[PDB]
């Protein structure tokens, strides 16, 4: 959890244009959030990068996790093994807004990240789910009420982030 080169935007909640593989690789924190889907299959995004810098161990043990309890709810999560990343991966599933599911379950989706003390987190149900980024951040301003740090790849989604929130 030796985070560095953050911004501090509320009292819990900080941002960093990084890449999440990579802080990963260097804080190898307490907790690292995946942006999942119900079925953990990660196919692409975010999830697709933290599974190929695990060299498949990820999709491995998330398959298993599957078969014997089922898929998740959308706004649900699972705790699973952060293999070299973390010690622990957090897996949680916000709406897929461009398949019709409701923003609504956005809050329900960052509600999870309150059962741990301190996450690396990317933007929740933004990229191929559809959501607006800089909503997605005002629900997790708005929910989240331990500490997080969210990693933002993209410079200029990370600047129009910065400008909306300061
Ligand atoms: N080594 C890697 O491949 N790392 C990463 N691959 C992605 C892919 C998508 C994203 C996304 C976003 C971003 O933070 O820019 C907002 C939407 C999806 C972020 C990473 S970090």
């Amino acid at each position: 959890n030796s985070f560095s080169g953050y911004l501090k935007l509320t009292d819990n909640v900080y941002i960093k244009n990084a890449d999440i593989v990579e802080e990963a690789k260097k804080v190898k924190p307490t907790v690292v959030v995946n942006a999942a889907n119900v079925y953990l299959k990660h196919g692409g995004g975010v999830a697709g990068a933290l599974n190929k810098a695990t060299n498949n161990a990820m999709q491995v043990e998330s398959d298993d996790y599957i078969a014997t309890n089922g898929p998740l709810k959308v706004g649900g999560s699972c705790v699973l093994s952060g293999h070299n990343l973390a010690k622990h991966c957090l897996h949680v599933v916000g709406p897929n807004v461009n398949k019709g599911e409701d923003i609504q379950l956005l809050k329900s989706a960052y509600e999870n990240f309150n059962q741990h003390e301190v996450l690396l987190a990317p933007l929740l149900s933004a990229g191929i789910f559809g959501a607006d980024p800089i909503h997605s951040l005002r629900v997790c301003v708005d929910t989240v009420r331990t500490n997080v740090y969210l990693a933002v790849f993209d410079k200029n989604l990370y600047d129009k982030l910065v400008s909306s929130f300061l």
